[PDB]
């Protein structure tokens, strides 16, 4: 119903908080399995092989069988540690985006909630606006019952009556789709929700803009994430340089072999050479290798990981201009939002007393009923400008606080405290 | 010209019926090559090797040369069955979306055909609207030829005349880009196309909404496709468990070797050891391997494909709310569509006789010619939006029928039967 | 400030000429490392192995430290050559895209420049339109100070006055976001920019349309890029058939081993066999292998790069209809741009003298001040449509000429010479 509970009814029932929770727990499980090649390895083998000779080798035969246990452990790696560093940068990026999944969750779930309530309230001034068109249409037709005016005012109020019928029909459809927004993110139908107390509405002034360069350049998730990808490109420089490294190896392998004998050249002149033994063997191993001449494959990957480093530096420049653009664009959205809201209050008041002055001008007949529906219509327009711009002001609150990246569930909770009384969803 | 034949022109010359047909034949051809590693493998080998010795090998020399023939066969795999049924669930995903390429083909080619008809007919009422502004403009200027009215009526209707000139200009460009719907999608041009019999139109009432929960959840391609990816993820759990499995191996080979002899310590005190033989060899092979200790990537992708199992479960939840959203949103689109059609029919009536009583109201002079052009313009809005209420209702027909997944070339054919008389595609 | 210098201040400061030049130098550096497997490859090895027996084999022990020098060279490949010429189709398609990055960067730096100019000019027309609303509003209120008019034009002009306040507020915001377009792309702030000398602006007639099928089908980067992807797919057909090729291989190695001895059953009846001195060894090798029976993986990839052959062939059909769509759509955008501009100039003249004859009709009182603000409003609409349609005209020059792919820094310079005097950003 109200905000944070629907957030609860989103935080349990967002398929992308559960999908993305599956992403981040898959990413930390991915840290676990990226750690998994660091372990030793153990396995068994066995084989059977027949032999036969010819071409100055015919007459001697054999069959051979063996088994072997093998456990290995590396005596050099930086790459699993490297891919563990890129692994933790990557799952840390997944936590950055996952904070953008709770941040996006509150952002578009609360935003979508404001679209639901927005379709309720714009649909509501559509309703009362239709009521005004039907009152002046109705009393106009009543003046036609004695025969005062030509029918085209009645039928222009009928055609525009069909227009506001299309507005409550299609805006009714927009609220149906808004029920598919709470049914898209939340999943269900709520017959009423928490509306807005428009009475205590105030003009909160935002932060200084270069202070928001500090808030953005300190508190962005995105170019932080470009530092993770960019330093990750430095780890790809050093990972090609892991491509330049020598190595040592540890292995272990026991095994058995019998290798029975057969053939014409085998039996005869054997002399204890061809007697059957029961061979058992225990083995250990090491292996050094050095990169003498790779052919220069590394120092191409170094340069291209520098190209990812400076390109990702241009993703901190892209993200720099982008979230500079977010807090400054959003900043001016708050500015023209607030000042435009002041114009909406004076437009509502001047449209109200001007509406009543059109009631005066129509009571004396200097202006027709057309201007009555123009100050009426324009009045309801300014009603949706002010109230809907309160919703867009709420979106502006999500622009500043979500642009901060520190939008918690308590900013979400305070915006739940901004709410008020429940209003139904499907009237007639 | 008519619908389905252009669909035939789509079914021959959609580059994604052809290219995506090639994608689905790439998927089934990929079932063939996904089956291909299961087959035995036969190949050749040959090598030349020289030896030279020093320091306990100084004076003994040799060289080596061998040939070989190798056919192998696996005596375990289950992963190629899930390469193969990844390949068949996912080839069936390509058939899901390729049935959504005929469904998308009819969808956006018939939709785009309705955009061509939309540009022709909205542009046509733009033409006749310009004719109305030119009859009252020309008639008003004709009454100015004796000097009845003010010139600002003639020049306001010259600015509005330039406006409807601009509307037939850029809506002429929408006809040009509609020729780029026929030419972007169909590839070609028609001088005229089969329009809509708008005169016999009726309001069909759609299905019950929960019957479309059963019907939509019955014949969705998308979350069926998520079940393909999702049981696919279940055998990625069980394909990490294919990594948990032991194995047996079959190989086969044969070869020849000569190994001529040379050197100072070689010849002398040989004693039949260094006589030349020309060894021939036949070999078979089997190999077992045992998952004794595998580092713990074991069971990790079990967990991560549980995050893909719940992942595609939230893609069947996302797809669930998405196609519930599609047929319910589309349902309300048909509702406000039909009721809006009623609104525009009453707008045709009320704007019609209201326009005629503005001809009366202007013949008496109580209203100016401005209101005549406004009820005229509004009447053409009831024309373009009753006719485009029919056209968006045709899009609504593709919203229900394409949202069902039941759409075929016979629903396509029935919408070709809905067509009528051809109207030209380049008038003046 | 003036155009191409901003481009200069965008060419050094494009994150995607730096990013994407880093991509293309990554592609050329990837020609280098794509050549690096073709090089002879040299490296070192060293290892050590202990022996111990049991089960009728107990009592034998030995050890050997081997070092090895290994240089290899292939005596068949076409794949690294086709990786290298897929690296020339990748560096060459990457050059197609990077010419589309200079091309697209000029396209959107000049486009975005026109958007900044658009926000400035529409903002200024909002300014002077507000000035007209305040002159007639103020004069109207002063006529109420003697008592001539009704207050509903004063307060409806306060609703419209607050409206144009909200329009210089939100168009002030479009200015601010346009500063975030110069700060999004240029990255910085400019105090003023080059306004257009609109006085010498004239219409230029475009090229013949089938001649633009020659210029487009000759001078597309995109379906050229589909040709490179397409012959790329032709030697993916024949790179599968490179998978059908037999092959020969050259290897080289040497090194030492030590092979000392220990044990209980080792010692006893040695006879010069168990004397310790440390071996040296030299080796080479070859490998010729033939696709005798491979399971038929190839001839599926052949058909699927026929599916990629019709992939990029129906991307040359998709790209064909797309750039036919680009220059025909853009062509008719030039046409409706020109004729619409002519309608805008006649809207300027007819709305101007119509506005003056509404000043006559209001000075005599036959029409109210509402029509004065409608011809005023519509006049400023002809201003914004006119100069903004000059931005539509020049942006159509970017559409057709960037559609030719020969839109260069000199067409950038030509439109830089189309500029004139600078106007600042932020007055009151």
């Amino acid at each position: 119903e109200n905000l944070m509970q629907v957030y609860q009814q989103a935080r349990l029932s967002n398929p992308e908080l559960r999908k993305s929770a599956a992403d981040r727990d898959a990413a930390f499980e991915k840290i676990n399995e990226a750690r998994s090649p660091l372990l030793p390895q153990l396995g068994l083998g066995a084989d059977y092989t027949y032999s036969n000779g010819y071409r100055d080798a015919n007459g001697i035969n054999s069959n051979a069988t063996s088994a072997s246990l093998q456990l290995t452990q590396s005596i050099f790696d930086m790459s699993k540690w490297r891919a563990l560093t890129l692994q933790e940068k990557a799952a840390g990026i997944q936590d950055v985006t996952y904070q953008t999944d709770q941040q996006t969750l509150i952002l578009n779930t609360a935003t979508a909630y404001f679209n639901v309530l927005n379709a309720i309230d714009v649909l509501s001034y559509t309703q009362a606006q239709k009521e005004a068109i039907y009152r002046q249409l109705d009393q106009t037709t009543q003046r036609f019952n004695v025969g005062l005016v030509a029918i085209t005012d009645v039928q222009n109020a009928r055609a525009q009556y069909d227009t506001v019928l299309a507005n409550e029909v299609t805006a009714r459809n927009n609220l149906d789709n808004a029920v598919e927004q709470l049914r898209q993110i939340t999943g269900n139908y709520y017959p009423e929700l928490a509306a807005l107390n428009v009475e205590n509405f105030k003009t909160d002034k935002p932060q200084p803009v270069n202070a928001l360069l500090k808030e953005a350049e300190k508190r962005n998730l995105s170019l932080l994430q470009a530092r993770l990808s960019q330093d990750l490109a430095r780890e790809q420089i050093r990972q090609a340089q892991d491509g330049h490294l020598p190595t040592l190896d540890l292995t272990a392998s026991t095994g058995i072999s019998d290798t029975s004998y057969s053939g014409s050249k085998t039996r005869g002149a054997a002399g204890t050479q061809y007697d059957d033994s029961n061979m058992g063997q225990n083995k250990v191993g090491l292996s050094f290798s050095l990169p003498i001449y790779q052919g220069g494959m590394v120092n191409s990957q170094v340069k291209q990981a520098q190209y990812n480093f400076v390109g990702a530096s241009e993703q901190l420049e892209s993200a720099h201009r982008s979230v500079v653009q977010t807090v400054r664009s959003s900043f001016n959205n708050i500015n023209a939002s607030i000042s435009s809201i002041n114009a909406y209050k004076q437009a509502v008041v001047s449209a109200q007393s001007s509406l009543d002055a059109m009631e005066a001008g129509y009571s004396v007949g200097t202006r027709t009923i057309v201007d009555v529906l123009d100050a009426t219509t324009t009045l309801y327009n300014a009603k949706q400008e002010l109230a809907n711009a309160r919703y867009n002001y709420l979106i502006n609150q999500l622009n500043i606080k979500s642009a901060l990246g520190t939008l918690n569930e308590q900013d979400l909770l305070a915006l739940n405290n901004a709410l008020s009384k429940p209003v139904s969803t499907n009237p007639e």
